This record gives C-alpha cells, sequence and structure tokens, in this order.
C-alpha cells in the first residue's frame, strides 16, 4: 500500500475496532455523533471514521463526519 506494514497493522486494528464498535446493537441506536465523539476519543482520525462507517455498512457523507469530528 501507501504505508509501511507498522503503521498499516495499527490503522487496520484501529478502523477493524472501529467496525466492530458500529455493528454492535447498543451503538446502533445512538445517533452519529455519539458514536463519533466515542471514536474520535479511541484516536481515530476523520477519515479511519469514514471508513469504519463504509466497511460496517453506515455510510455517512464524510463531510457530515468532518463537522461531527468538531
Amino acid at each position: 500500500g501507501a504505508m509501511a506494514w507498522p503503521e498499516e497493522s495499527e490503522k487496520r486494528k484501529r478502523v477493524s475496532s472501529a467496525v466492530q464498535f458500529l455493528h454492535d446493537s447498543r451503538v446502533k441506536i445512538t445517533p452519529a455523533a455519539n458514536k463519533i465523539q466515542f471514536l474520535k476519543s479511541k484516536g481515530l482520525t476523520t477519515e479511519e471514521v469514514c471508513e469504519a462507517f463504509e466497511k460496517a455498512g453506515q455510510t455517512i457523507p464524510l463531510d457530515e463526519i468532518k463537522k461531527i469530528m468538531n
């Protein structure tokens, strides 16, 4: 890919942890702001958050994620 394997492995783990989070019924019932602020607290970037929503089948437009991230 574009990054070296150590950095890739860390990113992939953050994103996969976020996907697992977003699938859980306890999380699904809450609004995007709650779950995005939570993922922000775990160190995810705006783009990692977006990728997690995509991979969870819950796509949010990146511009809307950016606005909630702050």
